[PDB]
């Protein structure tokens, strides 16, 4: 198997997940004006379409590199909306469920196809 594959793997899982419903509030860098203590409360700000763009430069050198952006996002977002009353809470729950099931395998290729 290939070294590159994990480039067009990233780039549907990504779509993927722009496309469901559940991404939504992580599709693009927070509005400060609409979430003005944002940052008091984190430190680095990641979203979708960050990643995709970082991505389609080319400026991931492994896939690992993705997988710690995407993390932060949902790190970030239970950070910043700790509660499990949230509706938000959940989505990012659900997504975040989403991308490491299919991440995985995606990482497994990747380490395994350095073996050969």
């Amino acid at each position: 198997y290939d070294i590159q594959a994990w480039k067009k793997q990233c780039e549907e899982l990504l779509n993927l997940i722009f496309q469901c419903e559940d991404s939504e509030p992580f599709r693009q860098p927070v509005d400060l004006l609409e979430y003005p203590d944002y940052r008091d409360i984190i430190d680095t700000p990641m979203d979708f379409a960050t990643v995709r763009e970082t991505l389609e430069a080319g400026n991931y050198e492994s896939p690992m590199e993705l997988c710690k952006d995407v993390r932060l996002i949902f790190s970030n977002s239970k950070a910043y909306t700790p509660s499990k009353r949230s509706r938000i809470y959940s989505m990012s729950l659900r997504l975040s469920a989403f991308f490491e099931e299919h991440i995985s395998s995606v990482l497994s290729d990747y380490k395994s196809a350095l073996r050969f």
